[PDB]
């Protein structure tokens, strides 16, 4: 219930967004191929 | 034999830069803490 809690430029918002998304994709993909490449674990 | 034949805006360059760096940091950090947290490899 406390919106507009940012004191930085309007760009800082976009930056934080990309980072979060990227990071997720980074591991998601990196692990997706890496893991799917080894396949040395009980597959669900 | 003529790669990098893109004439996209000057911003496209910055985007590609951040991505590369971020990705590296993502795994580097994510693995740094995760691995350093488990420490289940090559025991001294």
């Amino acid at each position: 219930g406390c919106p507009a809690e940012q004191r930085a430029s309007p760009l800082t918002s976009i930056i934080s967004a990309v980072v979060g998304i990227l990071l997720v994709v980074v591991l998601g993909v990196v692990f997706g191929i890496l893991i799917k490449r080894r396949q040395q674990k009980i597959r669900k």
